């Protein structure tokens, strides 16, 4: 499957690419802004995702930080990033269909819009300035909204045991970005399109 990644954003992001437990293709690279850069990800990804990363620095190895989304220090991201991270989440090839969402269960750092390519389905966007509107105890110093479980590190933020309800800060982001998980136990804003679709995912869809 091809996903095309481009940054519309007036700033530079770091894609990163992973299954959490591997790279998907290169794994990351700098997109400038308005560059694109387009990916294959194998049939069958189980758990894929794709986020931004700003404010990074690498040296020639491949090796240093970013700000938001880091995912242990590397330009080609093998496991998933460090929140705050605004996700374009996807499983392809499950049982015939593909399925897709964009999530704000790990925070958000990037307006993202995440749609096919193809016939079939709707894209899903969270173009809201998250960033701007965050709760105080949701900022980031280190840049973005983190998610209360984040943040404060208890069962019901992080839903723990299953039970978990919305909170006052899930519904911030809930409010912000309707099509967006906003907890782990979120009425799901999953879109099932035809298997083997092919997506793009815009970093900054509005401005």
């Amino acid at each position: 499957a091809t996903f095309e990644i481009v940054n519309r954003c007036s700033y530079t992001v770091w894609a990163a690419a992973s299954k959490g437990d591997a790279a998907l293709d290169a794994g990351g690279r700098q997109l400038n802004s308005g560059e694109s850069w387009t990916i294959n990800v194998e049939p069958g990804t189980n758990g894929g995702k794709i986020w931004a990363r700003t404010d990074c620095y690498f040296d020639d190895s491949g090796s240093g930080i970013c700000k938001t989304g880091d995912c242990g220090g590397l330009l080609r991201c093998k496991r998933f990033g460090r929140p705050p991270t605004t996700l374009a989440e996807f499983s392809l090839n499950q049982y015939g269909k593909d399925y897709i969402d964009i999530s704000n269960i790990k925070g958000f750092n990037v307006p993202m819009d995440f749609s096919p390519t193809t016939r079939g389905c709707r894209g899903v966007r969270c173009a809201a300035d998250i960033v701007g509107q965050c709760p105080a105890k949701l900022k980031a110093p280190g840049g973005g909204c983190n998610d209360a479980c984040t943040v404060f590190q208890t069962s019901e933020y992080c839903c723990t045991t299953g039970k978990c309800g919305p909170t006052e800060y899930s519904r911030f982001f809930k409010r912000l970005c309707p099509d967006a998980f906003s907890y782990v136990l979120d009425k799901p804003t999953t879109v099932t399109c035809p298997g083997s679709s092919n997506y793009r995912v815009t970093f900054c869809p509005t401005a």
